[PDB]
């Protein structure tokens, strides 16, 4: 019997803002440390939180809905400090004329969705008939009066088909941060708590090899956007503002934001206003 | 907007140095990347699942007329290959009638073990598929046929723990006809190779770039790779730098011979054509 130890089963996400984090994880020869699966941010919360996964991103609102089960990592998360460009309210009229209007939610979203009926409903006052589909601009503009979208899709709504078909794109970072002065937080890297104590170096060395590989690709975000505008329908300009205008830090000023988030959202939505969010402890 | 092409990549060690390679160069950002089992990998090529990838190289013969073959890489070995062995109870030349396992995941390996068990040994087993599971398999059967992973543990460990006989297929190929063995190539579908010409000598040259680079840092490689093994950094070295990665002409006359003497057995001409990605002039 092979009782050797095992990697650890790391998500990741599979869209442009996690492909800098992956040329990190590649160049460091982190990768070939990880059983890596990659998938939308909505799979990989489902997966790390029935056990198909050790260690991996979980979009914000998933994560506070386990919060007892799962140990976020310090220092790192997918992020924003004003716009951060991949999740977009689309709109074909102006958002104070979307009261009874119907509102499309792309599927693969957990926390921007929120975020966005959140604003909607408390910042602007409105109640849209919100319903979910896949995230496909083309059928939700022809369908709905407004979409919210993340990931990719979000961002070419927001750089390509928008200015095209001159349709209003609302960064939710930046209308968050209009509306409260604090970034935003859509995502954390987190373990499950029982292979946290099960395998607490292992953990341990996977998160510092995050922090690196975040670090490295930080240093080389233009040769990162330089390869990806091959195989992007944005140019090279496009992507490295992109990657520099994410922000990736999870520090006090980024708990800041999810402990507030968290409160306005955790009674409607699944988890307490208070949730306590468990941090991995470094060695003393 | 252009797509990446769809690589496939063995899952085991044998390309454990590779990945490391595609990884380090950056080279894994150009490919949408798919790993599995040599077999699976072989069919989603074939059926077009993927654009490039590795293909046993029984089933690249049984079709060349659809695949254009990489030069100058391929998994491969000159005498041992560790990696592709006969685990047996019995001495070979007592397998006649017996049972013999063969792993499901391998194509080449076991129609080379047939080969030989007939044609070298003269014995006529009575052979079943299944999975590659070295401890059924002895409950089973008198011996078996394994690839990748599972035959390197038997090989390395399990064979010398129960005292099972272990013949290296690559070994026993050489002893019969002094040539090198060429268990898989790399090969881009025929319409994605005339299709995006240019992509595909990227990835060619990409792979061998990086195949140069898991040569030169097989110490890293191994010291790495060990912390997850049950085999320790001095076997996996020995091992990545006892695999033969070339694929040139004296690698391409062990294709021909093999072809010959498996073809009207196997189901492709004995002449099959190998095909391979030409350069630019
Ligand atoms: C920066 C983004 O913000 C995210 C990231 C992951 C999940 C979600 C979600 O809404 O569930 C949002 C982006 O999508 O690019
Ligand atoms: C070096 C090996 O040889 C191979 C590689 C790929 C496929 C096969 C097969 O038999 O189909 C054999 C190894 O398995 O490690």
């Amino acid at each position: 019997v092979d009782n050797s130890r095992t990697r650890p089963r790391v998500g990741h996400i599979q869209f442009l803002n996690c492909l800098p984090l992956y040329w990190g994880l590649a160049r460091t020869g982190t990768l070939l440390d990880f059983e890596l699966t990659k998938d939308t941010p909505e799979k990989l919360s489902e997966q790390l939180v029935r056990g198909d996964l050790d260690i991996g991103p979980v979009t914000l609102v998933e994560f506070l809905k386990n919060a007892d089960d799962l140990v976020a990592f310090p220092d790192i998360a997918v992020g924003c400090d004003g716009p951060v460009m991949s999740c977009v309210i689309v709109s074909q009229v102006p958002l104070d004329r979307l009261d009874g209007a119907r509102v499309a939610l792309g599927s693969t979203s957990r926390t921007s969705v929120r975020l966005a009926q959140l604003l909607l409903s408390e910042r602007f006052g409105v109640q849209p008939d919100y319903y979910t589909c896949p995230p496909d601009l083309s059928l939700m503009m022809q369908e709905a009066d407004a979409a919210v979208l993340i990931g990719d899709a979000a961002l070419r709504a927001n750089m390509i088909d928008g200015p095209r078909y001159g349709l209003d794109v609302h960064d939710l970072g930046a209308l968050w941060k209009e509306w409260t002065g604090l970034p935003f937080v859509f995502a954390v890297w987190a373990a499950r708590r029982d292979y946290a104590e099960r395998e607490p170096v292992i953990t341990r060395k996977v998160h510092e090899a995050f922090l690196a590989s975040r670090n490295l690709s930080l240093e080389e975000v233009e040769k990162v956007a330089e390869q990806a505008a091959r195989w992007e329908a944005f140019d090279e300009d496009t992507l490295a503002k992109y990657f520099t205008t994410l922000d990736f830090r999870f520090g006090a000023p980024q708990l800041e934001a999810v402990t507030e988030f968290a409160r306005r959202v955790g009674p409607t939505t699944g988890f307490p206003a208070d949730v306590k969010v468990e941090l991995l402890k470094p060695l003393e």
